[PDB]
């Protein structure tokens, strides 16, 4: 979508996307969150956290911790590389990031943090041409 992709999560605790690809072309990169069920966010809210795939669990433990006011995300998580805030059914969220953030070739893990939906809610990130 340029630089740009677009992520659905519903009802069903899950995302439409297994992977995205991010241009090399790229310096920023923008991903759009849509929340296209009709659940609360207390009940059923989706985020979505970009980490290195071996930060994955430590991170969406340390989140769940966090709470639903830091968007269940340890506040200035390093392991964090971009995250969304945590939006309920017929919401949406973007965050834009810096593409020099990413190493080429290297697989990256995205997933929501809301407490219990890592394990259900993930996919695979990689910069390529
Ligand atoms: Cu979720």
């Amino acid at each position: 979508a340029q630089c740009e992709a677009t992520i659905e999560s519903n009802d069903a605790m899950q995302y439409d996307l297994k992977e995205m690809v991010v241009d090399k072309s790229c310096k920023q990169f923008t991903v759009h969150l849509k929340h296209v069920g009709k659940m609360a966010k207390s009940a059923m809210g989706h985020n979505w956290v970009l980490t290195k795939e071996a930060d994955k669990e430590g991170v969406a433990t340390d989140g769940m911790n966090a709470g639903l006011a830091q968007d269940y995300v340890k506040a200035g998580d390093t392991r964090v590389i971009a995250h969304t805030k945590v939006i309920g059914g017929g919401e949406s969220d973007s965050v834009t990031f810096d593409v020099s953030k990413l190493t080429p070739g290297e697989a990256y893990a995205y997933f929501c943090s809301f407490p219990g939906h890592w394990a259900m809610m993930k996919g695979t990130l990689k910069l390529s041409n």
